[PDB]
Order: C-alpha cells, then sequence, then structure tokens
DNA sequence: AATCGGTTGTGGTCAGCTGCTGCCACCGGTTAACCTCCATTCTGCTGCCAGCCT
C-alpha cells in the first residue's frame, strides 16, 4: 500500500550527496523550549560530574 | 733625481644594527525577542523474466 510505498522508496540509493544529507537530518523531531532546557542542565551536570570524577 | 711600498691628517660616508617608538596588519573570540530539509555507432556488462527439470 502507501505504507510499502513509503518503505521502498525510504531505503534507495540517492546518489547525490546534497539530497543524501538532507534525507538523513530529516528523521528526527524538533525541540521545544522545555525539552532544551533539560538537555542543557543534562549537559552541564554531566560535564561537572567527569571534571569531579577525573 | 726617481720608485715601490708604509703612515696617516683629516674629512666625508655609508650602510648595519640597535633601540626605539610608534603603528599597523592579522588573527581569535563575541554578539541571547523570534523564524529549522537541494549525435551516431559499436561493444560489453548487468539485471529480468519465462521455461523445462527433479
Amino acid at each position: 500500500a502507501l505504507r510499502q510505498a513509503r518503505k521502498d522508496a525510504e531505503l534507495t540509493a540517492s546518489a547525490d550527496s546534497v539530497r543524501a544529507y538532507l534525507k538523513q537530518i530529516g528523521k528526527v523531531a524538533l525541540l521545544n523550549a522545555e525539552e532544551e532546557v533539560e538537555l542543557a542542565k543534562r549537559i552541564e551536570a554531566g560535564l561537572y560530574a567527569t571534571q569531579l570524577m577525573t
């Protein structure tokens, strides 16, 4: 169906480098502000943790 | 008398650093409303699908 026609186009050659990169990066959802805040807090916590550990 | 080499009185001179004193290229870091996907011809190889065989 449209499912199989989606998947057969989903795995293809794509022998152009720009098109291959754009297809690759268009596979992750965007973020909102509280999610960005959560990620930044996780980054800072992990960075202080590895400094403290070494 | 000259003649092949020294001494040098003295006056520029001429560039070679030496500071030196700016000063001017050159390179790195920063900026915090918000807005997220570009002609023709010949030859050889590689993949397609029917068609007999166990």
